[PDB]
């Protein structure tokens, strides 16, 4: 009997408003932001009932090289979109592709941000190639709206980002979440691969009014990470918000917007209950990558920092992985192909994968898992710093500063250096070494850039960005091709 | 046994820089430029040999629209690119798919302009989706420039548009007729499909010396076709005079097909020589065509026939007589459909927005016609539209009024016959059919709204800016230009 496959995808959401995983570090209740965070039952039920991947990471912290990655089994420069709205390569093979040429019904309801579309100020549908999806009726490339409104049934749509909900809007959650299950009982009795991208925890903090109302008036504290002018130690890859301008109402937003989440996706989990599907349908709950939230005092911020770097990956298949499961290996979005294609017997995206499959670790009867390995992640819009980790010990080189070496057994919150404490000088050595090979191998854009990184800490940062960047000229038919895209390519009427 | 198939393919290619469609309508020696007009002996053999074509166009006298169209059997707006740099919808079914599908080794040398690529200041190679390709090593997407220069073997070059030429510089269509040739010797024993797409004529318009001393110091009349300030009498949409002549860029120009067309004859020469003449299909065409210094314009894409006319000259010595001549009204969208029909390929799945006419290749009349009505479409602002029967030709503007033109009696497009009572029918029959194709082609000035003239007593009140966007720039496209030359594209 052939697994079932769902995944939901958050946008820019922390691991910090998961309770799954502020339980792992200590009090659910607890936070960095105090004891009125947002709970999240239904995600934390995946956790509970399945596994939950403690040092999951994105390739890089921003969405369209992460999601790349997701796909491919391959690191953002291999995708041939490191940086956001470049197209990811139409001749690469996803894990979509395998599953759809294993008889698996393949849709995609929401964000995805790779098929390099322009933006018409509306969801963009059916955007780019394929990609082995079947169905990408609900599937847009991007936009921060909260509401839509349904202009023509298929998916005529106009978006607004905020204001009051008007009579015929509809928040965007919900929208997806709705389209989701419609799709969902069409499959329902043949081997389905569904993947829902929710926008939503994502830049614009607007939620919806319904789940304001829980938040607005409560009490939230500043993260004790963030910084005073005279008190910033902070590495310059990450010199913002000071904690004289800690924002408690765009904290309630996106608390509010992460409820909304975590109650759509109980509606999903209460159809696969309803319906039979939770043993031989596997769920997965992650995101393109993280978000800072006043922690470190940075807001929205592709950083190495565990709350922007770190993503969520919580999986429950009921049949094969015991609930309660921990893996505490380290891994990329580069290793979910390889990963997902082997717990589901299906075969792997043919030729380089620059992952692992590590089904094993989920197929163990082991209730903790961990491996001895190192992963790197990467900088997208200008590969000013690279990054590696074990799990304990997080190297940063950059263009911008020296190296940084942080222990998150000694210092989990990333407050301060060990690179030239002369006790660490061999884990020092150990985590360059790798960093330097895995940048090497990955094709590190840096490398090719040529970009000025510094591998010593008696070095001097000297760094123009304007010396690596490509002036253009501006296309003049681009005016003309907005409006064909809208009337035309994807018209209201 | 299946068909080879191999399509030349030319950039702002004029019909009247052919023998083979200037003897169809006057001496070969004859041309609106004089007599020291481009000898085309090596493509006039292919009409010699084969079929030629008398009423061909582009669906759209620019670039990117009409490759797409002659891809994938559709009108430029339902395939992603109706605009020059715009992307080909990647899931678009394209006759190399179907011909890929049906075993054949396909292989594209030269520019595509369908995968969206940016410009990196040298040719961007493997551009986009395959759509059908199997070997496209050579098929960058595009650039004009005139010579090549081989960094690192496989594709890593850098262009020149017009150098005093060092050792290493090779002009273009050499280079890639060379590679043509080289990837052709090594699918000679397989069923083979490879199209060449030489961008020479579009240009700059600067040729190789070999080729430029041959006509730069001949002498080229001025064509009657072209106006001063004072007897302009051209439609508004057509509006460089007589004087602003350069006879040194039509020099340019006219060596410039030479070059093509001796490169065709070492094509042709292989087929012989390997014996794939007659079970090989070759096609010589265009995208468009060029002005040339008619209707005194020179790059528009215009109506008039020397833009909107392609050269489609093909050769099929099995199936198709010598000589024959099809003067059916085509555009690109019908090639897919009838090169499938020809080759015994399944037709392109779903929607053809043109005909499968391979009986008219295939069939014993040396002289083809049948009753047919075409439409082309303007590509940056679909500004105007045209409807042809083969002889009438009906163009309809939002900057004009209707213009209906007379081949048999005005073959120069000089005059307006719409409002001539003689021509009333057949205008009022001509405009239903124009608005009926726009309508089921899905022409973009009926959705953005244009003002267009269906009265000859209408007046012309349109503002382009008015169905213009306001377009933001983009911040990373700095950084995204970096990572395509230095990771995505490398020299090195
Ligand atoms: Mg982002
Ligand atoms: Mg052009």
């Amino acid at each position: 009997e052939k697994p079932n496959l769902i995944v939901i995808q958050t946008d820019e959401h922390t691991i910090n408003t998961l309770g799954c995983y502020r339980r792992l570090v200590g009090d659910i209740n607890d936070s960095p932001w105090g004891k009125n965070v947002v709970q999240t039952p239904n995600i934390d039920r995946l956790a509970k009932e399945g596994a939950i991947c403690t040092r999951y990471y994105a390739s890089s912290p921003v969405s369209t090289p992460s999601r790349a990655s997701f796909q491919t089994g391959l690191y953002p420069v291999s995708t041939g979109c490191p940086i956001n709205d470049m197209p990811m390569n139409p001749n690469l093979i996803t894990y979509a592709e395998m599953l759809k040429r294993d008889g698996y019904q393949t849709s995609y309801v929401g964000k995805w941000h790779l098929g390099g579309v322009p933006n018409i100020g509306r969801p963009y549908f059916e955007p780019g190639y394929n990609f082995g999806y079947m169905d990408r009726t609900y599937m847009f490339n991007d936009g921060h709206w909260k509401y839509f409104e349904i202009v023509k049934q298929p998916n005529k749509i106009r978006s607004y980002w905020s204001g009051p909900v008007k009579p015929g809007f509809i928040h965007v959650t919900e929208y997806l979440t709705d389209r989701c299950l419609e799709l969902l009982e069409r499959d329902k009795n043949k081997p389905f691969y569904m993947m829902l991208s929710i926008p939503d925890p994502h830049s614009p903090d607007i939620a919806s009014e319904e789940y304001l109302q829980k938040y607005i008036n409560l009490d939230y504290e500043a993260p004790e990470t963030m910084v005073t002018n005279d008190t910033d130690q902070r590495p310059r890859w990450a010199r913002n918000v000071n904690k004289d301008k800690f924002d408690k109402k765009a904290l309630a937003n996106y608390f509010a917007m992460v409820e909304c989440v975590d109650d759509n996706v109980g509606r999903i989990l209460d159809f696969l209950d309803k319906n039979n599907l939770t043993d031989n349908t596997i769920v997965v709950f992650t995101a393109d990558h993280g978000d800072m939230l006043y922690e470190h005092s940075r807001v929205n911020k592709g950083l190495p920092y565990e709350s922007s770097a770190r993503i969520p990956f919580v999986i429950r298949y009921p049949e094969k992985i015991i609930p309660g499961k921990i893996v505490n290996t380290v891994y990329t979005c580069v290793d979910f192909a390889p990963t997902i294609l082997g717990l589901m017997g299906v075969k792997q995206i043919p030729g380089l994968q620059e992952g692992i499959n590590d089904a094993q670790a989920f197929t163990n009867k082991e209730k903790n898992v961990k491996q001895d390995r190192i992963v790197y992640t990467t900088a997208s819009p200008f590969n000013d710093w690279t990054m590696a980790t074990d799990g304990r010990y997080k190297l940063v080189l950059s263009c911008r500063e020296t190296p940084w070496l942080f222990d998150l057994e000694v210092d989990p919150d990333e407050m301060k250096n060990f690179y030239n404490n002369p006790k660490y000088k061999e884990i020092a050595d150990r985590m360059q070494k790798e960093l330097i090979r895995q940048m090497k191998l990955y094709k590190e854009p840096a490398l090719s850039i040529g970009l000025p990184y510094l591998y010593k800490s008696t070095d001097k940062v000297n760094y123009n960005p304007a010396k690596y960047k490509s002036k253009v000229q501006p296309n003049a038919l681009l005016p003309m091709i907005h409006t064909i895209e809208k009337v035309c390519m994807r018209p209201l009427k």
